[PDB]
RNA sequence: UGGCCGGCAUGGUCCCAGCCUCCUCGCUGGCGCCGGCUGGGCAACACCAUUGCACUCCGGUGGUGAAUGGGAC
């Protein structure tokens, strides 16, 4: 069931008490050094809360981030990271 | 009061201060007691449920069942 490499990483187990806008800014803070980020998609709906899609421009970036930040304490919770199942439209509209 | 009716108590006007609050956060809002009818919203705050793969915002419930004193005429 393991996913294949993707420009986008999927993060979950994120503290749900954090507002969308702050969450996006914070995530960008810790993940930017891995490479250019095209966007970070967060939502608070029942189905999507506690998860986020950080979309990296280059898969290598999505790969260090995934290995380097796995389990990183963030807002008191261990961040769980994977590769997103399919592509993000921002990436389709290019690659 | 978010919108509305009743009961009771209470002389008036004004100044200061404190305080209160989901629905015009303040100095031309309110701040004796009690019952009842009933709308919006989850934006903020709180709580319940949720470990969930998206690229259209989008689960639920709760709060006003609130808050005092002094002074000048
Ligand atoms: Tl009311
Ligand atoms: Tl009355
Ligand atoms: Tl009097
Ligand atoms: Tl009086
Ligand atoms: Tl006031
Ligand atoms: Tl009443
Ligand atoms: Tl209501
Ligand atoms: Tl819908
Ligand atoms: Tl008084």
């Amino acid at each position: 069931p393991e996913t294949r490499p993707n420009h986008t990483i999927y993060i979950n187990n994120l503290n749900e008490k954090i507002k969308k806008d702050e969450l996006k800014k914070s995530l960008h803070a810790i993940f930017s050094r891995f490479g250019q980020i095209l966007d970070i998609l967060v939502s608070r709906s029942l189905k999507m809360r506690g998860q986020a899609f950080v979309i990296f421009k280059e898969v290598s970036s999505a790969t260090n981030a995934l290995r380097s930040m796995q389990g990183f304490p963030f807002y008191d919770k261990p961040m769980r990271i994977q590769y997103a199942k399919t592509d993000s439209d921002i990436i389709a509209k290019m690659k």
